[PDB]
């Protein structure tokens, strides 16, 4: 804990000027209330959900008796809903799903930076239970129904779907057909999606680099106007450092790497930990617990109080509430 | 007045009390303060490129045509000659605001909606350009979908030619974003387009390739001289529109539009304090919807019930 | 003038050639008192309002009388105004004779089928999804918007909005053969209007095409009105190369057929 | 497949057949694959010697950070062979094509045609289209080296599948155009290669029955399963598969190739 805290505090002292930068950024778009996050499969994994790679296993054994590229994790649940029928490709789905797992520490990390929006691509109420639990509502957004009548301001937006309706293949975007139809069936979730990006700075957490969502996004991006957009910060927590012509060439498709491995050391299947570390130091940037010398004093201080420099007379009872 | 058009008021009224109205202004509130019609634009660039002077297509294609043999220059210096003018906000402008409507698109590219909302006392983040999205300083939006001339009087700003019809969708990517992400999660009024704009069928359009029921039923209020046709009438509200007719609701004459457009603005307005409670079964149900959340509760304190009553 | 002849000698060498293909409109249909569209549009709007036109309503009103009068009614006035026969005009006999490859039109109507069938020379006709794989000859008489020969039902033709509107969609292999054939042949267009439609999404889709990979598509005018030199010069820098049979010769308001009849005989005598 | 193949010589004799020449026709003539080209790519970019998205993203990178005269030159020195051409062209050509469509960059299938004395109108840019002078086309959909040995001219690394719609047009509506109004027959292509998907996904736009079904010959040296086969024949191709026809050793694809080749060419 208190080791944890120290080695957080000496890699943010040593921290590239880049990812001192984003993390400035980012800790700023919390405060204003204008963060939103991306949180992919990675971070529902750190809690133990069914990865889809078992899936496509069963889907395997059910097909030829015996148990994969980048087009058969979509391809072979297509084979399997074209070959069999709907009602097994439901019932794999019940089977392996119907689960209740814990919300992880990275989950609550991502609630405690205040995010105005979740975007999500997980089919799990993982972010529904932890945003249940802290007190803050989320007007859930999983189907097309839903985004007319969304409850609050804040949105969980589940672009892929989720099984609150029931563990049925068409309620979520699992096979092949249903990415190459996700326009035309999805034509709210994604323009939903597509506007929160545009108004709000995103951080893409538990997204490996070479995602299908990942690119598709940047897809979408390189159609915008060069600089009408917020480039969105990507938490890479791969277990080995980024390549830097795949960083520069990531960098310039319009995102901000944060890469987990570069910041610490770490095993190479200690996942938890790599994405606790940038989520500490971005935590730990709005707790404030990296300024030390007093020019930072001055200057934090200074943004909390100029401002009450155009009113004449503060309470001290108000004085309590400018600095939280 | 009739029972549907209560009920698109009743519906227009709730959406506005709960924050929830979009008011969609088009070039016929602009009109009624005498800015400049697009007509007269066409009729100068048919000057300027023939001897003497259309169709729909005709009121993009002759400034296309200016264009592309003119000049940007020349086209440039008849938008600036021509709309560079200073015109009072209507009175429909500030009824618009007075219904407190969370956003306001609009096709107008004059600033009278930025008059009326700075006169009135209201802020808007007004979004004309595409760097105007992300650059957005609140959560309330002026979204101005063609352009506006805030940046300069200059063709490139606005959406006026054939070309610029054509490739709006290639070069306002998030300002179409925005502006069909609002019509999804909002309650859309038409207010100032004529039944036929080509705004109105591109966005019907659109709202063909939803779901079946996924989206709120827009509202267009219709201020034409004449009464709509029934079949006209059934062919928009099958497209997924609510037609509150001002020619229906009061009679005035053929070239009264201030009188028509104010009819139904503040037939709207007068409306949000009122119920709609003539019979016990209204005041039933009024007093259940206060009351049955309250069933929850075991007990409510007696002063707590001045706020549930407002 | 000499951009002119140079026109008549290089739709001349593409005839010669045999790579010649010819896209009809409805001015040449109208030229032998086929029902046109704008009285059938004036019966939806008589049956819908009881009185009887800008573009869009030339397409909304049959939309309008389709989806609240049904489709039965929309078939029934089909039928009752297109099932007539009607002689060729000497438009038709011209245009075939000289000897275009394909002879893609945007009419519903049987007339380049029975001028073809009277001129000996068989033309596979393509007008419904099914027609484009069983196709019998390489040459094509492709109809676009459809036809009545399966039945005079609108189900078969592009009139209404909505057939506009999802034309792509309808016809992926219509619209993908009369593309082929417009970027692999010389178009000479005949039978429509500097306004219309589909010329102006067919300028669309040049536009959308590589600057210099295509034959730029003649565009044969019969106005009366001369065409304007500032219009001349628009359409020519969007990819068409404009004959304007008013310019050709003097003629009366009304007289259409000489007008036509002036730039195809014309062709002819230089062929 | 006995039904198949009268299909496929019925409509050879009546002069409308098509072949889809893939990369497996290439590649057992030992043209360089484009495996070796993404791992000479991967070396030049991080050091050290994959995804179906990394034979597109690698390239891509490489371009990117690299610049053009890189990637170009790496094409040159890896593409400017003279490779012989294999019998399985010979055979492709005695089939008699009305058109031949390739996904291959190489003048394998044009230099076969030299030699056998056909005329194709060979047709990989723009361009070619509008000037073609033959009724015969040879469609390099993919683009060639012809022009020369830059990048530009083929549709090798991502943002060239992505904007293939938007650089080729006219060239994807004349593969359209002949595959509508031709039979299709596909040889050298995997069941998931992506050309073969993104053909199917078009197909699947069209209406039933308005086309007719591409016939797909596969020499992978295992079995087809039945599932898989039933699928692809749902999806609209109806296959033929080399390896169930004959006993044939894991790396020997020529006999495999030869074994509906010759079959199909005795069947006349």
């Amino acid at each position: 804990s208190k080791r944890y805290g120290e080695k957080l505090k000496e890699v943010f002292l040593m921290l590239d000027n880049n990812v001192v930068e984003c993390i400035k950024e980012i800790t700023e778009s919390s405060r204003n209330g204008k963060l939103v996050f991306f949180v992919g499969a990675g971070v529902s994994t750190l809690s133990d959900y069914p990865q889809w790679w078992r899936l496509v296993d069963k889907y395997h054994e059910e097909l030829y008796g015996s148990p994969y590229s980048s087009d058969e994790y979509l391809r072979i649940p297509q084979i399997f809903y074209n070959v069999k029928g709907e009602m097994a490709f439901d019932g794999i789905l019940k089977d392996f799903f119907q689960v209740d797992k814990p919300t992880n520490p990275i989950h609550d990390k991502i609630l405690a930076m205040n995010p105005a929006h979740v975007i999500t691509t997980n089919y799990d109420n993982l972010i529904d239970t932890a945003c249940w639990k802290r007190g803050k509502y989320f007007s859930v957004i999983s189907a097309e129904e839903d985004v007319a009548n969304a409850t609050s301001s804040r949105y969980l937006l589940k672009v892929h779907g989720d099984f609150r309706k029931g563990f049925k293949g068409e309620n979520v975007v699992l096979k092949e057909d249903d990415y190459l139809n996700y326009d035309q069936n999805y034509p709210l979730i994604s323009n939903l999606m597509k506007t929160i990006i545009a108004t709000h700075t995103i951080v893409f957490i538990g997204y490996g680099l070479g995602d299908y969502n990942i690119n598709m996004l940047l897809n979408w991006v390189r159609k915008l106007q060069k600089d009408s957009f917020h480039k969105p910060f990507f938490i890479r927590t791969d277990p080995s450092p980024i390549e830097n012509e795949t960083l520069i060439y990531y960098e310039n498709k319009g995102l901000r790497i944060i890469d987990a491995a570069s910041l610490i050391d770490s095993n190479e299947y200690d996942y938890l930990e790599r994405y606790s570390a940038v989520m500490d130091l971005l935590i730990e940037s709005q707790e404030n617990k990296f300024i030390t010398k007093d020019d930072e004093v001055i200057d934090y201080i200074y943004g909390k109080i100029s401002p009450l420099f155009a009113l004449q007379y503060i309470r001290k009872i108000d004085l309590k509430h400018v600095f939280e």
